[PDB]
């Protein structure tokens, strides 16, 4: 899949894009690659933040559907008009297909002063689709219309310009060591998993294991930090405070309110505990452990705390992903992790991907 390698593009925090084609003749955007929503939408507009913006009245291939779509979400919203074209992935698999596509035509808070992208791929499930289940994910088309595999892969490569791939429809052995460990999708929305335990620096939080998935734990490439419910976070950070009292730092570091910094050169990487969560595994009773440095959650911007506290659950975002080829493996429902060649480490601690765990009740561990 050498074609597809290094077609992942992005500024720090500002997520990954995959360069796309809409419309005939072909209309080239960047796209932020999103796997924790499932609408393809893209800039219609000529808002001042976006290089360029789907017009469909150039496009002989453009279908109106005759409806909208309003999607706000946590941080921003969105309002656009539906439709399908022809969308191509240049640096993707050599076919193409006709896609749902969100005219993005009202927004706020959505588009970034100074990116590169100018609209998002969601790659979850139809459940979490808007206006509705319906709208068929632009995956599900790609599958549905051609031979590509149900599956695609991601190695988010970080350092300021970021880097990474996406393959799609399979798995390329380079961009990883050691074995994938897969854990299942619990359910086919977001892509939903269970965190069984929780150490830090090796030691247990000893939480009722429901906690670490309350309400739920999702893998999402378009979320910058490792979110974590508020009573694991409160407990999470009680125990990276302990481990690293050899230096003081204040209330709002913790709250990613303020930034610690450091003189050039001269960070404290080893004060830092290493964050391991233990995944469901694929047989009863069986877990496995990944594991990720301070280098994944303390991030330049002087450094943001990139744990951060959540009311929708567990997270983990690049902070995780980044550490790890991660392997969507919709086929199966389920979703791989190994040691990602790129992934950013010092010469005393790597990140991990561990197995097999003994860990019973792990099916106590879904909030219900
Ligand atoms: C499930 C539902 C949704 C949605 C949704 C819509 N638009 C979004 C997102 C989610 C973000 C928010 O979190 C995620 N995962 N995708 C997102 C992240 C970004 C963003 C910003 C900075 C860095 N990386 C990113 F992905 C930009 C833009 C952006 O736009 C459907 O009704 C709720």
């Amino acid at each position: 899949f050498v074609e597809m390698v290094d077609n992942l593009r992005g500024k720090s925090g500002q997520g990954y894009y995959v360069e796309m084609t809409v419309g005939s003749p072909p209309q080239t955007l960047n796209i932020l690659v999103d796997t924790g929503s499932s609408n393809f939408a893209v800039g219609a507009a000529p808002h001042p933040f976006l290089h360029r913006y789907y017009q469909r009245q150039l496009s002989s291939t453009y279908r109106d559907l005759r409806k909208g779509v309003y999607v706000p979400y946590t941080q921003g919203k969105w309002e656009g008009e539906l439709g399908t074209d022809l969308v191509s992935i240049p640096h993707g698999p050599n076919v193409t297909v006709r896609a749902n596509i969100a005219a993005i035509t009202e927004s706020d808070k959505f588009f970034i002063n100074g990116s590169n992208w100018e609209g998002i791929l969601g790659l979850a499930y139809a459940e979490i689709a808007r206006p509705d289940d319906s709208l068929e994910p632009f995956f599900d088309s790609l599958v549905k219309q051609t031979h590509v595999p149900n599956l695609f892969s991601l190695q988010l490569c970080g350092a300021a310009s970021v880097g990474g791939s996406m393959i799609i429809g399979g798995i390329d052995h380079s961009l990883y060591t050691g074995s994938l460990w897969y854990t299942p999708i619990r359910r086919e929305w977001y892509y939903e998993v269970i965190i069984v335990r929780v150490e830090i620096n090796g030691q247990d939080l000893k939480m009722d294991c429901k906690e670490y998935n309350y309400d739920k734990s999702i893998v999402d490439s378009g979320t910058t930090n490792l979110r974590l419910p508020k009573k694991v976070f409160e407990a999470a950070v009680k125990s990276i405070k302990a481990a690293s009292s050899t230096e003081k730092f204040p209330d709002g570091f913790w709250l990613g309110e303020q930034l610690v910094c450091w003189q050039a050169g001269t960070t404290p990487w080893n004060i830092f505990p290493v964050i391991s969560l233990y995944l469901m595994g694929e047989v009863t009773n069986q877990s496995f452990r990944i594991t990720i440095l301070p280098q994944q959650y303390l991030r330049p911007v002087c450094y943001k705390f990139a744990i951060s506290q959540s009311s929708t659950g567990t997270v983990m975002g690049a902070v995780i992903m980044e550490g790890f080829y991660v392997v969507f493996d919709r086929a199966r429902k389920r979703i791989g992790f190994a040691v990602s060649a790129c992934h950013v480490h010092d010469e005393f601690r790597t990140a991990a991907v561990e197995g097999p765990f003994v860990t019973l009740d792990m099916e106590d561990c879904g909030y219900n």
